[PDB]
């Protein structure tokens, strides 16, 4: 095991109780760096391991859509932790209030949790470091190389973070140990009744078409660590030959279609990439897809960590801030309101089409998920209401939504983060450029438009 893949973040006395592991980003027994970690520490102590959830109240400021599919994938979860002699257990409230009772009332040795660079999470590690006194540590457990180590900065652009994570891919893709079971059994509700009163508080704001019936389907993507496989394996053998070629076509469903897993932590992308290397396939399509999960991933993950604005005007690049500036006085070609966005009332049939995936699906399509956020820019007062109206859409509707991909997948199509000046033009200035018409000369829009009416 690495020690890299660890860090600290708060010294104290260890007790003499169970190591519990403050499971949250990383949603898996499987392939868990966290979970691993956790279980040779308690080995070490002669005591046992624990994992605690937190069901934060701030599940409602998404969907059902996610309620449910982080919901269902934890009922397989503790079924999975119970046969290794694990116990789980879900506290419903604030982490800061809920952690620092579990760990005094149970009497816990060490706490240990997943790495997550998103604002929210160092908003509870503030609070439970200041309410305890046992040594506490995070391990990166969603990225194949550790975020602190990939770079010790924020890298401006793809090809300069390029050879600094394959450089450290020999280190750290490596394969996963099995997890030791528990020698013992040791020693705050269920989850089905947690899910019941929660669907019951998320109803009024449900998504609904006019006829009131739900918008949102959620047959496409069945939660769980192992329908998350098997949507892996599916790609390996049907849909990686094809992907190099058709990953900007959302007429074809050649996309992997793993980031409702990757995002909740039921799948780790190191796995994904053991699998796709050693996979005989197209050279040029494997490298497309590894250029996807590891080096754009990550560096949403380095992003989010090395900004602490990620989500604000502050964090572009200067010749945007200064593009979008000299550019912010100019008229634009059309002004709609959040609820147009939201319901799709735009003149544009392409971004509608698009939004109607989102409402229906949760998962919209890669290259429209370009052309969606870009089309805001351009029919937003200001580039500051174009982030807040494709943050709060893109959290609210996308099922891989609240994750450092979309504010660096958002922060790129408004901000050009990691991206280059292109042909300075009025409004949306030198940020990269997509036309209705250039998305037709590069798919059938027409079909895409009619699949999502
Ligand atoms: C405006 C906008 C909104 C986005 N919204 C989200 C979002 O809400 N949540 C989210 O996790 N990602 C988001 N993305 C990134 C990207 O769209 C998705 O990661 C990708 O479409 C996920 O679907 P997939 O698994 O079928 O893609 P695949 O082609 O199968 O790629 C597999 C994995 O590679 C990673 N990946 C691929 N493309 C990107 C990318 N452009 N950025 C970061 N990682 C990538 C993802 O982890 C992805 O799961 C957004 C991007 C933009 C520009």
């Amino acid at each position: 095991m690495n020690p890299k893949r660890i860090r600290a973040l708060k010294s104290g006395k260890q007790g003499d109780g169970p190591v519990v592991y403050w499971m949250s980003r990383d949603q898996r027994a499987e392939d868990n760096w966290a979970l691993l970690f956790s279980r040779a520490i308690a080995k070490e102590a002669n005591v046992p391991v624990v994992v605690v959830f937190c069901l934060t109240d701030e599940f409602l400021e998404a969907g059902i859509r996610q309620y449910e599919f982080m919901l269902k994938g934890l009922q397989e979860l503790e079924v999975s932790l119970s046969r290794k002699k694990i116990p789980s257990f879900f506290l419903r409230g604030d982490p800061g209030e809920k952690i620092s009772r579990f760990v005094k009332d149970y009497n816990a040795g060490t706490l240990v949790t997943d790495f997550s660079p998103l604002r929210i999470k160092n908003q509870w590690i503030e609070k439970v470091i200041s309410g305890i006194s046992i040594p506490f540590f995070e391990v990166d457990a969603h990225n194949v190389v550790p975020c602190w180590e990939a770079s010790q900065k924020h890298e401006y652009a793809a090809h300069t973070f390029r050879p600094k994570l394959y450089a450290l891919l020999p280190e750290f893709l490596e394969e996963f140990p099995e997890l030791e079971p528990n020698s013992v059994t040791p020693e705050v509700e269920t989850l089905s009744d947690v899910l019941e009163t929660g669907v019951k508080a998320l109803l009024p704001e449900r998504a609904l078409l006019k006829n009131k019936d739900p918008l949102f389907e959620p047959w496409h993507f069945e939660p769980g660590e192992k329908a998350a496989k098997k949507v892996m394996e599916s790609f390996i053998a049907d849909r990686l030959d094809s992907y190099g070629a058709l990953r900007n076509d959302p007429t074809k469903n050649m996309l992997s279609n793993l980031s409702p897993y990757l995002h909740f932590g039921q799948i780790s992308s190191q796995r994904v990439v053991l699998e796709v290397e050693k996979a005989e396939s197209n050279p040029g399509s494997k490298k497309a897809f590894l250029d996807e999960i590891l080096i754009w991933k990550e560096i949403s993950d380095n992003f989010c960590y090395y900004n602490p604005g990620y989500d604000g005007f502050e964090s572009f690049p200067s010749w945007a801030k200064e593009s979008l500036n000299a550019h912010r006085n100019d008229v634009r070609s059309h002004i709609y309101t959040l609820e147009e966005f939201e319901a799709g009332k735009t003149h544009d049939p392409l971004w509608n089409a698009s939004q109607m995936e989102l409402l229906s699906t949760g998962k919209m399509h890669g290259y429209t998920r370009m052309y969606w956020a870009k089309k805001i820019l351009e029919w937003s007062e200001s580039p500051e209401k174009a982030l807040e109206i494709a943050i709060c859409l893109n959290d609210r509707y996308e099922l891989d939504g609240r994750d450092p991909n979309g504010y660096a997948g958002i922060a790129w199509s408004i901000g050009g983060v990691h991206d280059r000046a292109w042909g300075e033009r009025e409004v949306t200035g030198k940020i990269r450029y997509m036309s209705y018409e250039g998305c037709k000369r590069k798919f059938d829009v027409k079909l895409y438009i009619e699949k999502y009416s």
